[PDB]
C-alpha cells in the first residue's frame, strides 16, 4: 500500500526547521549533539514535496499577516517555565476557526520560527521540545483533517510548483481583451 502519513509528522518540523536554520549558520545535528550515524548517499527516495511548498509558502505567510504576527510571539517568551501549554495556546489561534490549509502552512512557520530564535541567541537544548509539541499536533492532532480535505498533494499542487502552476495573481488582463463580454 502507501500507508502515507507513517512517519512524515516527527522529520516534518525538523526538515522545515533545519531549512531556516542552516541559513543562520546553526544547523541542527549539532542542536542537542546525538550519535552521528553518517547517510552519505542512502538515496530513500527524496520525492516529499510539503517540503518545497512550506518552503515558498513560508515567507508567502510573511507578507500579507504583518499584524497577525505581531502577538504571537510576544506571548510565548522563551524561559524555565512554560512551554507545550502556552505554546498550544497560541498555536490554537490559527488552528480555531477551523483547520485549513493556510492555518497549517502558518502553524507551520511558528514553529520553526519560534526555534530559529530561541537557537539563534544559545539556546540550542528546546529545539526537540518545540519541534516535538508541533510533531504531535500533526501526529494526531491534524492529519485526520490534512486528508478530509484532499492530501498534502492539494496545497502542495496548488502552490507547490516549478514557477507556473497556472499561477492566478489578479492575472485578469489577457481574455485576447475582448472574449469575456
Ligand atoms: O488560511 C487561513 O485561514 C489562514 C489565516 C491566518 C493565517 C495566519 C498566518 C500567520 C499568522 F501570524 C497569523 C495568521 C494563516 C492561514
Ligand atoms: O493558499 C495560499 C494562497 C496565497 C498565499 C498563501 C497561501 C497558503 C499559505 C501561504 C500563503
Amino acid at each position: 500500500m502507501s500507508m502515507a502519513m507513517s512517519q512524515s509528522n516527527r522529520e516534518l518540523v525538523v526538515d522545515f526547521l533545519s531549512y531556516k536554520l542552516s541559513q543562520k549558520g546553526y544547523s541542527w545535528s549539532q542542536f542537542s549533539d546525538v550519535e552521528e550515524n553518517r547517510t552519505e548517499a542512502p538515496e530513500g527516495t527524496e520525492s516529499e514535496a510539503v517540503k518545497q511548498a512550506l518552503r515558498e509558502a513560508g515567507d508567502e505567510f510573511e507578507l500579507r499577516y504583518r499584524r497577525a504576527f505581531s502577538d504571537l510571539t510576544s506571548q510565548l517568551h522563551i524561559t524555565p517555565g512554560t512551554a507545550y501549554q502556552s505554546f498550544e495556546q497560541v498555536v490554537n489561534e490559527l488552528f480555531r476557526d477551523g483547520v485549513n490549509w493556510g492555518r497549517i502552512v502558518a502553524f507551520f512557520s511558528f514553529g520553526g520560527a519560534l526555534c530559529v530564535e530561541s537557537v539563534d541567541k544559545e539556546m540550542q537544548v528546546l529545539v526537540s521540545r518545540i519541534a516535538a509539541w508541533m510533531a504531535t499536533y500533526l501526529n494526531d492532532h491534524l492529519e485526520p483533517w490534512i486528508q478530509e480535505n484532499g492530501g498534502w498533494d492539494t496545497f502542495v499542487e496548488l502552490y507547490g510548483n516549478n514557477a507556473a502552476a497556472e499561477s492566478r495573481k489578479g492575472q485578469e488582463r489577457l481574455e485576447h481583451h475582448h472574449h469575456h463580454h
